[PDB]
C-alpha cells in the first residue's frame, strides 16, 4: 500500500538484561534479608503474599548483594544513598542500552552512519550531559545524529518515544531513521521495608531492569529494511484527576515511589475504553504494559478477549517482571517472535490491527496504533 | 510549514544588580574571610557584562532552607521541594501570557513541551503545568529533562515536525523554566568552576506557541562537538547540582557555531542573529569571524545585559526582545528588517542545536 509505505515503521527490536536472575519465590527471604529487617515478621508474610500474586516467576537485576555490600546506605531506609545510585545509573544505564542498540542495529543491517536520530529514555538517574549523550559516545554515533532525552517518564516512555519518532520520521523523509533505546535499572528506587510506608512494598515486588532498542524510519529501501510493524497513529491522553496514582518523589535516600491501590482498576477501565474510543476484540493484537496482574485480567474480562490475546504480555510480565520504560518493546519483540516461530499469517500473532498501551504517572496513558506485517 | 505565532516571558520578581552580587554572595553564604577568592569573584562579575539577574533564592529563602548556602552540606530534598513547586508556577505566569497574545482559547492547544534543567519528578513539571493551568486532559505532553542551555532550541526543533506532520489543527505550547535554587553553590577555593556559575546563571521562563506568525522555523538541525564532553558537566548530587565550566568552551562553542552559519547558510551582515547568551566572549567571537556590525548581536547583548545566563528559556528572551524592537523601532520584517536568521544554543556534550529561521513582514 502507497498507504503503509508513507508512514512510519518499525525496523528491528532487540532487548537486554542484567545477568543476574532473582526468582520471585526466593526473593521475600533475599529482599528481607540484605535489608536486615527480617524481624518484620508481619510485614514479611503480607510482601510473600505480594510477590506470589505478582505473576512474576524471575526478575534480572544489577543491584545485588554485593552491590549492596559495597553501597550499604541503599539497603538502610531513609540512609543518604542518593550519590552512590547516581553514580552507577550513570555509567550502567547506557552500557546495558548499549548491549540492547547493537543487537537493533544488527537487525536492521545498516551502518552506524545511516543514523540519523537517537531517542534515549530512562527513569533511573539524571547527568549532564545525558544518558543519551553518553550512548552516542560509547557507541561511536556520528556528530550528526540527534539526539532526544526524555527522563523521569515511567512507565509510558517507551510509547512515547514512538509517538516522537513517527512525526521526526514521515516529517523529515526516508533518510531519516530513529534509533530509540530505553533502559531501567531498579537502583533508582529501590527501598529497605517498613510498615510506615506500605506503598513502597509494593514496587520492590514488581520492578526489574532491562533494555529494549528499536529502530524507526519511513519510505523503507525496498530491499535491506523491512518492516516488524507500522505506526498508524499514536496519542496522549490524562486521566483527570489521578495524579497521586503514581507518585515518584527522587530524594538523597533515592526515588521514593507511591503505587495506589486503585492504579489497576482506573488504568484498566481507561485503557478498555481507548480500544472502544480508538478502533470483534479477537481480531486485533495487544500490548499491554505489565504494570499488574489486574490490568491485563481486566483487558481480558472488559473485552472478552481469548488467552492468547494476552500471552505476549503476561510472558514478559512473567520471565522478567515490570521493567516500566521498555517492558513495552519486551512484548512488541516477544510478539513477532513466536508469531514467526508458530508461523503465523503475521507478526501480530495472524491480525491485522493492533494497539500498545503505555501509562505512568499522571495518570497519562499513550496509545498506539498498530498493525502488522505479512509473514 | 511550521510558525512562531506568540512569545512571553517571566522573572521571579527580586532583582539582584551585580555590581552587588560578590557582596551579597559572600555574605550569605558567610565566607567573606576568603578575600582572595572574593576578588576573583569580583573580577569574574565584573567581566559579565551582566547588569542584572531575577532570582528565585533570596537572602530569605537561603535562611529557610540553610543548607543551601553551607558547601558540601545535605541540600537537595530543600531544592527539589522548591523546585516542583515555583518552576511550573513561574512557567505558568509565561504562557497565559503567550496564550494572551495567541488570541485563542487555551483549549484549542493539542501539544505541551516543557524544558527544564531545575527539579525532577514523578508526574513531572509538564503535568503540573497542565494541571495549574487547567490544560484539558487531551493536550500530548512532551517533558525535556536536563539538557542545558540548548533545551529551547531543541524544543522548537521537536515542535516543527509535530506541527507539520500532524496538520494545521496542532497548536503546541512550549514552556522553558530555569531557577537556580538547583546549582546555587557556596565558594571553595579549590572548586573554581562554582565561581563561574555563580557570575553569569539566574531565573526566568519563557512560553511560545507554534503551528503549522512571527517567525518560520524553516529547519533545525542537532550536532554534537567531539571531544567536548568535560566543557559544560552537571552533576545532581545531595548538595544539589554541581557544574563544572571549561574555560574554553567559549572558543569551541564559537568556532563551531562561526562554521555552522558557513555551512548552512548557502553578506553576513544582511541575516540576523539569536545566539544563546553564554558569555560575552561567544557573542564577540561571532561577531569577530563574521564581521557583523554592532547591532547585528544587540538583542543577544540585552538578554545577557538585563537577564544574565538564564540557560534554557534565553532564546526565547531574545527572539522576543529582537521582534518587539523590530516593530516598536519601525523595521519593515520580525528579524530587524532582514530576511534570513539563525538561532543557535548550546550545551552539555558539547551538543549545539541550529534552527534557521525566516522573518515576517511587518511595520
Ligand atoms: C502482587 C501484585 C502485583 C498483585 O496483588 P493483588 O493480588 O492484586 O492484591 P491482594 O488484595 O490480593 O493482596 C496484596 C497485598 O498487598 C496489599 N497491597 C496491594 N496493593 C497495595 C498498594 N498500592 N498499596 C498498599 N498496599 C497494597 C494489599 O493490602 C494486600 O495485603 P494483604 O492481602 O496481606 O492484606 C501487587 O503488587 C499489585 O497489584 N500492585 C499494583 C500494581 C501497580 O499499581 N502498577 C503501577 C503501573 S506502573
Ligand atoms: C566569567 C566570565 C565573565 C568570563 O570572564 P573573562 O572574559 O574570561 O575575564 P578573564 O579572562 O580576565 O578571567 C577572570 C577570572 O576569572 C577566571 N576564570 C574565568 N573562567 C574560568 C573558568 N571556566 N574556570 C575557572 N576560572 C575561570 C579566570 O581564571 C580569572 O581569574 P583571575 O582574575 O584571578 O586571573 C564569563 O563571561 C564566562 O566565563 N563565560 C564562559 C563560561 C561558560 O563556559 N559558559 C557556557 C555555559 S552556557
Amino acid at each position: 500500500s502507497k498507504v503503509e509505505s508513507r508512514q512510519a515503521a518499525v525496523l528491528a527490536i532487540a532487548t537486554a538484561n542484567p545477568p543476574n536472575i532473582f526468582y520471585q519465590a526466593d526473593y521475600p527471604d533475599f529482599y528481607f534479608r540484605v535489608t536486615k529487617s527480617e524481624h518484620m515478621t508481619q510485614l514479611k508474610d503480607k510482601f510473600k503474599r505480594m510477590c506470589e500474586k505478582s505473576m512474576i516467576r524471575k526478575r534480572h537485576m544489577y543491584l545485588t548483594e554485593d552491590v549492596i555490600k559495597e553501597n550499604p546506605n541503599i539497603g538502610i531506609l531513609n540512609a543518604p544513598s542518593f550519590n552512590a545510585r547516581q553514580e552507577i545509573m550513570v555509567e550502567e544505564v547506557p552500557k546495558l542500552g548499549k548491549e540492547a542498540a547493537l543487537k537493533a542495529i544488527k537487525e536492521w543491517g545498516q551502518p552506524l552512519s545511516k543514523l540519523t536520530h537517537l531517542i534515549f529514555c530512562t527513569s533511573s538517574g539524571v547527568n549532564m550531559p545525558s544518558a543519551d549523550y553518553h550512548l552516542a559516545k560509547i557507541m561511536g554515533l556520528p556528530p550528526y545524529v540527534q539526539r532526544t532525552m526524555i527522563y523521569q517518564q515511567g512507565c509510558f516512555a517507551g510509547a512515547t518515544a514512538l509517538r516522537l519518532a513517527k512525526d521526526i520520521a514521515e516529517n523529515n523523509g526516508g533518510h531519516t531513521r530513529i534509533l530509540i533505546v530505553c533502559v531501567e535499572l531498579m537502583v533508582v528506587c529501590f527501598q529497605a521495608p517498613s510498615d510506615t510506608y506500605l506503598d513502597l512494598l509494593v514496587g520492590n515486588a514488581i520492578f526489574s531492569d532491562g533494555a529494549a532498542a528499536a529502530i524507526v524510519g519511513a519510505d523503507l529501501d525496498t530491499t535491506t529494511e523491512r518492516p516488524i510493524f507500522n505506526i498508524v497513529s499514536a496519542n496522549q491522553t490524562t486521566i483527570p484527576d489521578s495524579e497521586d496514582g503514581i507518585v515518584g518523589h527522587i530524594r538523597e535516600m533515592g526515588m521514593k515511589y507511591y503505587l495506589s491501590r486503585t492504579v489497576p482498576q482506573v488504568i484498566g477501565n481507561n485503557i478498555v475504553q481507548c480500544c472502544r474510543d480508538t478502533f470483534d476484540w479477537n481480531s486485533m493484537f495487544y500490548i499491554v504494559h505489565p504494570g499488574g496482574p489486574a490490568v491485563l485480567r481486566m483487558m481480558e474480562e472488559k473485552l472478552g478477549l481469548s488467552k492468547e490475546r494476552m500471552r505476549a504480555s503476561w510472558h514478559v510480565l512473567s520471565e522478567y517482571g515490570n521493567m516500566q520504560g521498555p517492558s513495552v518493546l519486551f512484548i512488541l519483540d516477544e510478539m513477532r517472535n513466536k508469531s514467526m516461530e508458530e508461523g503465523k499469517s503475521t507478526t501480530g500473532e495472524g491480525l491485522e490491527w493492533g494497539v500498545m498501551f503505555g501509562f505512568g504517572p499522571g495518570l497519562t496513558v499513550e496509545t498506539v496504533v498498530l498493525r502488522s506485517v505479512a509473514i
